[PDB]
């Protein structure tokens, strides 16, 4: 039951030499130098590699799942906001698992409204100290959602607790949604089928299915966001569902946007051993075999192109590998160029509290711990404004 | 990391496990007819071994050039013919090739059954045959017993596995693997052949010759291998149904031994000490035998209804002798679809007590991890029942 935190390299001068797999080079050798070759041949190859070998295939539905608007409050924050609560039935079982989506929209705004779709560690009461909710404690996670700031910009926020989809604990997938999608002769996901992170991501796509039917939400302006293991999830939700307009990776780190081949802080083995439920079976083959990965996480960031992404790091989060987060963005730059979009705007990793967001890939590494703080939201909304407003 | 110190050899300490049901299809259908087995269940299981354990080998639209580069009808002082077939493994003739050595017994009525062996060493080690030259001539004789095979009216074909792919982790830069990549590929895909898949494919190229031979009974070629080449011999038998009988010499871990027993050698011990043996995908089952979508009783089931002999050795605790027997035991429900019996006992037999009156033979013999004369006595008694 090893503690991988002690065994990990954090010494930049002891990172092994490595070659990144070429994002632009198709499996048959053909290089991409056109968005059309990208969209038609290469992006599908990479999308297939990540689905087969890392996240795993989630169920594809023939119809949108049943959902209800079970409560509406049009005067939710002394009239500043409409709060809706939407129950999304994930299975054929009405007594089975549901998303309890909580949507805040600002009042006194005329258009359709851009929305942050976030996924939370804790129930919806923890997002805002909202005096029309009951019971951590009410608004205990406000720092990490900054709903006042989101409302100030004329955007909304929709969140649900990831536990709603799949409990985050290694119960060999007898709980959550997995078992409801097994075949009659299957007690476990196949090696190429979804683990937990893919289930949570699929979760966000079922939330987006509701959102595009909400008259007040701008379906063309939905940002996905999540922190840490839910960072990983948000980036996959963005990669695997192109309806999301903008993707926010909050210290996603290892198997997020960090480059695995650096073997800095958290590694694939640390990851799969501690969290066997997170990724598909296929992915456990890469435990301390990073060099044999058919891809690296720069290719995951490449699946967001041309759409914008904000990669945020924390100065104290060496576990997440802040330089490797930066280099995962750097590595996607060649694909954004096919679309005539610039890069991050700097060659080497910038110093602390130095945001770059003038390109389609934004980056900062902020002072303090592994978290989403007001600082982070400050930059996220500045970046969102560039796309969601004129 | 040493794996010798982590090995359980204590039968009382073997963990709880469920064998994955060999007769339950992925979609739920229970197999109770050999038709459902052949049309549905077997294809599913073969695909799982191919994709997740051994790795997909190239399928060829037509055979490769073979050439009989020397015969001698009077070999071993008249007793046998010796043939030397070269076998191209590629379009390129300067590419890798198999040096196939075949001995056929002189003056026998009818086409001859052949044991297709794959050997650790070059062919001159199989017998002290003066017509050869030079791990010296005759070294492996003890493990091949040509005299006894000839005496039975059977011959013996052998090539050294080094001909097809070297036994060491070179990232598949040597051997056959490079000659089948596609532009933009330095390395097999995770679902593609490693060295056991290549060595097994090797024995398929050897059979591709053996059938064309006019003195060979191509409906009566056995496959035999010891140890890592015993794991190869089973996969050969499973992924090429032309072979008539399969001989597992101490195949052990990722041969016929039940992976879920974690007795002696484990999957992690194997993939970590021999990264090149199995496909990339198989490395995902390190310390995760609970989560294999199969176990080795299903690999044995791919032989059915063709017979198979599982030989264990008493000192070879590493191979898990009881789990080898239980790989056989667990196949019996598929052989039963073909109105065939099982091994013939419930508990693992005592030492030097062969059971070979069903389509699955088992013996645990005295002494070390090896192929010994005793083993061949029993392999030939078994072959006699299907080959006379
Ligand atoms: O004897 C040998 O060299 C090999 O035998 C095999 O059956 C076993 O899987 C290997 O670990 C090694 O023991």
């Amino acid at each position: 039951r090893k503690d991988y935190a002690k065994l990990a390299n954090y010494d930049e001068s002891k990172v092994p030499q490595y070659t990144l797999p070429s994002v632009l080079m198709c499996h048959d050798g053909e290089m991409v130098q056109t968005k059309e070759q990208w969209e038609q041949k290469r992006r599908p190859e990479i999308l297939n590699l990540f689905t087969t070998y890392m996240f795993g295939k989630a169920p594809v539905l023939k119809h949108k799942l049943p959902c209800t608007v079970s409560r509406i409050n049009e005067k939710a924050l002394n009239g500043r906001a409409t709060r809706k609560e939407i129950t999304i039935q994930l299975t054929d079982d009405p007594q089975g698992p549901h998303i309890d989506l909580q949507l805040y929209l600002p009042n006194h705004v005329s258009g359709k409204i851009p929305v942050f779709l976030g996924i939370s560690f804790m129930p919806n009461y923890t997002i805002y100290d909202d005096p029309d909710l009951s019971v951590s404690f009410r608004g205990s996670m406000d720092k990490s959602w900054q709903l006042d700031k989101i409302l100030e910009h004329g955007y909304g926020l929709a969140t649900f607790c990831y536990n709603d989809v799949d409990p985050d604990f290694d119960d060999d997938f007898q709980n959550g949604v997995h078992p409801y999608y097994y075949e009659k002769g299957q007690n476990f996901p196949d090696p190429d089928q979804w683990g937990s992170i893919a289930a949570w991501a699929w979760g966000m796509s079922r939330a987006m299915d509701y959102l595009e039917t909400d008259k007040k939400v701008d379906a063309k302006k939905v940002a996905v966001i999540g922190h840490s293991r839910l960072g990983k999830t948000a980036v996959w939700a963005g990669a695997s569902d192109p309806r999301f307009a903008l993707v926010i990776s909050g210290n996603s780190g290892c198997c997020g946007v960090a480059i695995s081949r650096r073997c800095f802080g958290e590694t694939v083995e640390a990851m799969n051993v501690r969290f066997p439920h997170w990724f598909c079976g296929n992915y456990k083959q890469f435990n301390d075999r990073e060099k044999y990965l058919p891809f690296d996480q720069h290719e995951l960031v490449a699946l967001i192109a041309p759409r914008p992404i904000y990669i945020a790091s924390a100065e104290e989060d060496n576990w997440s590998d802040q330089k490797g987060e930066f280099l995962g963005g750097k590595g996607a730059e060649p694909v954004y160029a096919l679309y005539g979009l610039g890069g991050i705007g700097c060659e080497e990793m910038p110093p602390v509290d130095t945001p770059y967001m003038n390109g389609p890939i934004a980056y900062h590494n902020r002072k303090g711990p592994h978290a989403v703080l007001p600082y982070d939201w400050e930059q996220f909304l500045r970046f969102a404004d560039k796309y969601f407003k004129n």
